[PDB]
């Protein structure tokens, strides 16, 4: 039964041919949902009531769209998310951390914009992870949001917004500079001509894949459940082929900003991106991820590749990474594990951020810390077992693969160990 | 010898690349489409788009295939979009350039148990008004497909049978109907309601990819361009829907509503043609025929033993064409589910097989209407070069290009056997 | 049938990995095919008498290697006349007569910086006796090979230069040497003193696979089956080599003291024949025509696209053979660079161009004598079926097989342009 | 050349023109044997254990420690020849040998002691066979080398033979003849490895089928992750001769390309004229083969082809060879009691030198049958604390691999040990930086 489920038989495949052939609708999803979602929070989905159920639903990223609005309707619609958020908190086994992106309007006609800068500021004062920066067309816009947000805004994530020509021609550029990618179908669609875009999208979500860098699938993925109930064929096809495609997140906008069926929307996308997730040819998928990604001597990079290789030996039902910035988590990210990467981190912003890569389920550490070092990183792997035991991810029977450091601080994960569950 | 410049037009520098995640990495925006689209266009005949001079618009933006859903209408009606479509498609005649055959499509109402007493009635009409197609609706298993087969009475057994795959039984006997079927079509209008609408892409995608490995046209249908119906432009959502249908390996792909009763039936049309050529240059050739030849049976047949080595060949000199010489369709078939590069020109005197030919991806058909010369030998040669003499005239070939040309040794259908490599002069 | 399919190591031929091919090798799954790797013996007092020489044909020698570093012009020409007697005594039976290539080995450079005089004499020996190829001893640099064809002078254009590399600077230089030689020989005798003896199978390996990279002829020699010069059976170490050298993609092996003056020269003929049947059905091919696909660039010459498309089309039906029309046998080793499974039967008029095409693997050449047909198509037909007739003489075909034949489309060479697929009546 | 950019411009490029890198990253088998490169100096320390059959020419204590220095770590005893008196001096005198060089971790080198057996001849166990069997025993042999070894039961009766004493003792079966060819699957499941010994087999079955047979037993004992010996006539001539013939370095080469743990040495060693210089022959053309090898099909074949695992100790070695090759890790260190965390790592054929430290001395011996693993024996007494005593373990493996050479300052190695102490808890993997 274990391996008619999650596409195993598809999986098995020796072709990428046979493994569509393979493809079983009757085979259910297994796994946890990887790829994240981004609900754009507008009049449709600003009360905390209504909140709490796109939480539920899927919602693990709340944008914040500056094109629209004031100062004064964010702050409220932010701290409606946060007070949603903090409801869950009871159940420390289940709490489910919310990332709040500002996203720009942009330059306009012309460098920065001011409101740009005042937009920044907001966010930085109002502790935002993520800023979305709409237009980026060269690596000094980049570095132009980076200087707006300041010393104290130095640890919110930068996804640059390619949205034109320029952006799509200067995307290594680009991506150097940016902690990750939002293909922005909406201006590109009207800057290039409309049966390009899949070639822009394709092209920059692999490069992404390829530099271990979120990208984000955006715009009208789901456009027509603004007025009705349900999608359209082309729809469900959209969100399932950004998914197979490579995207990390796929994105919401007037669906749940203006629509008529906000949660409906969030849950559609949910229940695509797990089917597409089990549909991932992973064979072919590893191979090609493990050849180009180059040689490397920083044993973070090292460990991550050895416990992505464990973990598909096995059929590890996840991989627990001890992380206090998310980096550790994101390297094993970039391999595409099957395994769920559970990653303990007592960085409450980490936590947040991690949603950004593709299969990291982020936990937030809340219980006493230990007087022995040793025995405090056996409590956050004891913890990320009890909640995965508690989230449906594991079962006694279960290996797992640990992912810990020699030292306390970041930029020491040099450790992977095989754990049986129980 | 052939330039820089070619090399970087119809995503060359992405053809090359020795992974699929390299493949992607290399597309560019910038590299533009060369080669004429291969994906036929299946656009829905109704009032929006019924009127000869609308055909006309229709055939020039594209259309290969005209579908009359009798789920609508009557019969009246439909024998009236009939010679509608005929009259547009002959009003071109009289320009080489400009001629291209249609081919007309009955979609059936559908069942009830067995096939119902409508669609018994449709069928005939079909027959007796000389349908290349018939997309049989609701086909649920094997004997779906024979009732329709006994039911194209004793004058249609050359009609095409395209068995539309919408609800879960048809999916899991998926493998009963394709044998039996000439193609299919993935009706996910119905399989969408029918089976949980987060699963209709994988529904899709196994249809697609057992069709190729069979050899057999699929069809991606309903919904591409909805948007389209009200709207001048389509969402983001559609044209990524278009493309991921030709990349999944759709022969043909079909508007509905968009054409049969909305405001913007020849720019949906337009639409699907931009957006397929851009998806066809995408095509990573280089694994996609190297998993078709590993999971083909090695075969027997000369028909199918020549259309490898002539696809093998093509991509050797980076062909032009591959013209094929056919009477049934099945020569220019069999070339095609090996998914060349090269445009398949096929040449026949077959009215029926030049619009039949239209299901079967990168084959374009030249009817040839010259009478038999004596000697065997001079008609093949004059129909090889009519094949050339059409692909200078429509941009396919130039003096100094290089063509596959395949033949058969005797005259007849069912003797292909020769693979030859011609430099056009 | 099963028990075609159990033969010449097929269920390691389709196996999806290296690894399992390897894990599949049967020795019980009997060789088929006809041996394809040829044999270069060396002349002389062991090999030197017409009726040994018989025997020695018999057994499956194709080159007959003199070794000009022994012997003056008197006992080289006693050789020459002593081997064409031998060879045209089988020429009474045009359906089974096997030619045999002369190659002449020179002494080379010794102490000098480029080609002795003494060279420059036995090189005008060998235009003047209508020796088909050289074997350029010590091959240091391009210029060492431009001095041999000018030494061979405006008579001896037609002659192959097979480049030897026996040290350093030749394995260093190699690039520039093949570029301007028809092949290479792996002269692992010098070699092995020239360079540390324990980095000799790395020289072989590499020279080996830029030789299959170039489509150009490369030899495996020396010491392969050295025990034999005085023992009936070779060591453990030997067979081995011989296979090995078979399995690195050798187009020939070479007998020296083994045949020149040891004790079993009939017996280690054999021996090598023997050993490279059962290493050419080991072969994994799956792998190996994948590769050289890959890595052979595109072309524009339609005698390299029509060799691709005739191995791929072999490769479908599982063809008994391709029978080829050759003047120079030029399409012939256009089709061997390929390694198809089948066996390349080449039928050429040239008693010249049939005894090189031994260097290429898997080229079986058939000499025509008859004078042509008035028609040329006609001439072409009684060329196809005289290959057709000598295979099933010698049993590389019987009725009912797929055979793949290769010709072109006007007379003289160059013009190679068409495939077809043949049932053998 | 994006894939290296970065670790070449780290490590230099003369880092990559050496052990046949550029080759190693070739795209294609084709490509690889033509970026060979007879300028690209073996790096690595020789992987392929040889095997030296010792005799008249070899016995000696002083001859015996130049064979030791030259590459020797396992001493074949031919029970076809001589008597039990004989055998054990020259076991005495090889122990004498090798506990010359026991005065300092990194001069010592474990070697094994493997008895030959003289066969069945015209069914079962031969009674000449019982008795050097318990000879083997009682002498403390390491391995058993089975003559015509031809079905299932005929190991369960060596094994038997060998007695309650001898449960350690590792059982090679030969295959010298069709039998043993056709029933291998039932032969190398219940063997611990396999021998393919080429003189019979040679006579038994066609000369020309040979090739054919040490191919398919070398992939299926590879696919199997147990030991595999290619043996006799591979260096045949320098029984007389100083030099071996061009087939003769070939056919070493060629074994090690195939996959063989070990190569072996008979009348070479036994009788010959230059026992000394055919080991260093075959230890030079091993170095320069395992370079050759095209580790990157190598590795995606034994992966696509070895089954899904639940043994920790299994998915830490594959995480571990995953991990060394990524970094270019200078070796695999590896605690082990039995050998067999050590014989994981060696069947998914790393490029990184497997340094296994063991307290037992016998596994220290027998590791030589898998390929590239490198035993050191450690003598010190266990520390209060187990944490405290697999750490000393660890540093003394990185210490030896530093003055051997194996390490320098600036690489990287991974580590490979177990949760609680005893054989079969491996399930850690750690990256080291060399300090
Ligand atoms: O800036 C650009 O470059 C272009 C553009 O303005 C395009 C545009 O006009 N759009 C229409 C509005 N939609 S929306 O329905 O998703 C949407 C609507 C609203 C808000 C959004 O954040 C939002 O994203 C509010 O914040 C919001 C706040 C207060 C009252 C109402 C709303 C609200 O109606 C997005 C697309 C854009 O922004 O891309
Ligand atoms: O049969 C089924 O199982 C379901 C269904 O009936 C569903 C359905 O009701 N649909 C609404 C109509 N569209 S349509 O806009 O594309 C469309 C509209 C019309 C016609 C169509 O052929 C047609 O396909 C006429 O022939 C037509 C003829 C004469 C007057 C008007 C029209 C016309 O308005 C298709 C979807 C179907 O058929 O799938
Ligand atoms: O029974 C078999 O399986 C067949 C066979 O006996 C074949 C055979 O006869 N051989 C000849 C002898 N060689 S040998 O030169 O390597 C060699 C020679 C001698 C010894 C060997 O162990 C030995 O291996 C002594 O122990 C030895 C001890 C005391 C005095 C002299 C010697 C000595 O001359 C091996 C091959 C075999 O064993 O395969
Ligand atoms: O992913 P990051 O940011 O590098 O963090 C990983 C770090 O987490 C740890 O596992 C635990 O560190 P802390 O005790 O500081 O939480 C370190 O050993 C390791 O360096
Ligand atoms: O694809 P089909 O229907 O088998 O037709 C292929 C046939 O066409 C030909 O090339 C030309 O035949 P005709 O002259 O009868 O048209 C035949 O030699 C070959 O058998
Ligand atoms: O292999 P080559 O030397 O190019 O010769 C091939 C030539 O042989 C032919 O098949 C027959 O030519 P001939 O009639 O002159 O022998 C030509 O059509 C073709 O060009
Ligand atoms: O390879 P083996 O035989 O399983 O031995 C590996 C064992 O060695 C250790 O690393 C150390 O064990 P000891 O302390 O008993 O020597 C164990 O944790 C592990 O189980
Ligand atoms: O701003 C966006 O999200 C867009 O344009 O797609
Ligand atoms: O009938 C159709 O076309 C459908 O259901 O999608
Ligand atoms: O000249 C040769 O043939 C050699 O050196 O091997
Ligand atoms: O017994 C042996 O070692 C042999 O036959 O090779
Ligand atoms: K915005
Ligand atoms: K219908
Ligand atoms: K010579
Ligand atoms: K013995
Ligand atoms: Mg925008
Ligand atoms: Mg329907
Ligand atoms: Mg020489
Ligand atoms: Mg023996």
């Amino acid at each position: 039964a274990f391996f008619q489920q999650q596409q195993l038989p598809a999986a098995m495949a020796d072709t990428f041919l046979e493994h569509l052939c393979l493809l079983d609708i009757d085979s259910e999803p297994v796994a946890a949902r990887s790829t994240s979602i981004i609900a754009t929070i507008g009049p449709a989905s600003r009360s905390v009531e209504r909140l709490k159920e796109m939480i539920k639903a899927g919602m693990n990223i709340a944008r914040l769209n500056f094109s629209h609005g004031s100062h004064e309707y964010h702050a409220e619609s932010i701290a409606n998310v946060r007070e949603a958020v903090e409801s869950f908190a009871g159940s420390p086994l289940s709490y489910r951390p919310v990332a709040i992106a500002l996203d720009t309007k942009g330059p306009g006609s012309g460098g920065l914009s001011e409101q740009d800068v005042r937009d920044l500021r907001f966010g930085v004062e109002h502790g935002v992870d993520i800023v979305f920066a709409s237009f980026v067309r060269k690596a000094s816009d980049v570095a132009a949001v980076r200087a707006a947000l300041g010393p104290e805004g130095h640890g919110i994530k930068i996804i640059s917004k390619i949205e034109n020509h320029e952006g799509v021609k200067r995307f290594d550029e680009i991506l150097e500079v940016s902690d990750g990618i939002m293909v922005a179908r909406g201006d590109l669609g009207i800057e290039i001509p409309a049966e390009k875009v899949f070639l822009a999208q394709k092209m920059m979500i692999g490069r992404c894949n390829l530099a271990g860098k979120p990208v984000v699938c955006a715009t009208q993925m789901l456009e027509s459940m603004i007025t009705k109930p349900r999608p359209t064929r082309a729809e469900t096809s959209d969100v399932a082929n950004a998914v197979l495609d490579g995207a990390d997140c796929i994105m919401l906008s007037g669906e749940t900003a203006k629509g008529n069926f906000p949660v409906e929307a969030v849950k559609m996308q949910h229940a695509i991106a797990r089917e597409a997730e089990a549909a991932v040819y992973h064979r072919q998928l590893f191979e090609e991820l493990r050849r180009a990604a180059p040689l490397s001597r920083d044993p973070t990079e090292v460990t991550a590749i050895g416990a992505v290789e464990a973990a598909f030996k096995c059929c590890a039902a996840a991989i627990i990474v001890l992380t206090t910035t998310g980096r550790s988590a994101q390297l094993l990210s970039r391999y595409r594990p099957r395994a769920a990467v559970i990653a303990v981190t007592r960085s409450a912003q980490a936590a947040r951020q991690v949603h950004l890569c593709r299969g990291v389920f982020p936990l937030l550490y809340r219980e006493p810390p230990e007087a022995i070092w040793a025995d405090d990183v056996d409590r956050r792997v004891q913890f990320g077992i009890e909640s995965g035991k508690l989230r449906g991810f594991l079962r006694v029977g279960d290996l797992v693969i640990v992912v810990t450091g020699w030292r306390p601080g970041s930029g020491y994960t040099n450790i992977m160990r095989v754990l049986s569950i129980s």
